[PDB]
């Protein structure tokens, strides 16, 4: 009945979608949503609007969007929020969209950073 | 003798650096390191050649470079090692390139966290 959908910024470089898709693959292994997803601003696929619709294709009436992005900036305020369509610039009416915040200056990404500062 | 420098992408936003110096701030505070510094990539101050001064210019012998990236990209292989001199585009002083956030369990622990609102 819900989907989680991770959104990224995508690259030309692989990485990013690798980032993505090991992300996905975590999650799905907790077994919390019935439904998960990924998709990518840009350069690569899947894509935002084809993650969604993978998602409500599968039967998700829900569909909780996490961006994966450390800070707010362009990408989550302005293309992503158009993407999705829940700003002006298909979701049923039976669907609706939750868009979740980003990382941000978590305690736990500190723990990561000193991990990484001692090549942990 | 040895700094931590946390650099980030940047942006015409706030955000990005609003970020790195609250980072910078938690870092500060659990007392690891002697000296503690932010630069940005692009768009805003300090810089990157900025906060590896800084560090510097404050005694550091040993400067400790962790990429606050999720995922490596063509900023964490080329720009920002460019920038520190570690590939061709300080006598006792020694540069620490460190490695990204990657696909870390705490980011999964984060990520369910933001899909449930917390």
């Amino acid at each position: 009945m819900e989907a989680l959908v991770l959104v990224g910024h995508g690259s030309r470089l692989p990485y990013s979608k690798e980032l993505l898709v090991k992300l996905a693959e975590k999650v799905k292994e907790r077994n919390l949503f019935p439904i998960v997803e990924i998709g990518l601003m840009e350069f690569s696929e899947p894509t935002i609007p084809q993650a969604v619709k993978k998602a409500i294709e599968q039967g998700a009436k829900r569909i909780i969007v996490v961006p994966v992005f450390l800070a707010h900036g362009i990408h989550t305020t302005r293309d992503i929020p158009r993407l999705l369509g829940l700003i002006e610039d298909e979701i049923p009416e039976d669907v609706e969209i939750i868009y979740r915040e980003p990382i941000g200056a978590d305690d736990r990404i500190v723990d990561i950073i000193i991990d990484r500062a001692f090549g942990r």
